[PDB]
RNA sequence: GGCCAGGUAGCUCAGUCGGUAUGAGCGUCCGCCUGAAAAGCGGAAGGUCGGCGGUUCGAUCCCGCCCCUGGCC
């Protein structure tokens, strides 16, 4: 199982930087695409079913 | 007032009684291509699955109410 409380908190770490560095809104929905879709490695945590 | 059957992407519609709707056709975007296009090929974006709550570590999928449609009255 890949889910050690270590992953998923650098998972967002990475996540948060991206979405903090969002400087206008489409850079936002890119970010939103990567971090928060399904196709992002926390859908992968999820995806993992 | 009765059990039901339905509301799902921009359009028209499939599909799951619990962690991915690997959703389809068309619509939108990028690349190859063209003077510029389209087709073709190769990549993608986009749904909070009818609303408000309830159970659950987790709900498009189960309880309740309602919003709106047919059905059969």
């Amino acid at each position: 199982a890949m889910l050690s409380p270590e992953a998923l908190t650098t998972a967002v770490d990475a996540a948060q930087q991206a979405i903090a560095l969002a400087d206008t809104l489409d850079v936002l929905a890119r970010v939103k695409t990567e971090h928060l879709g399904d196709r992002s490695p926390l859908a992968l945590a999820r995806q993992a079913l």
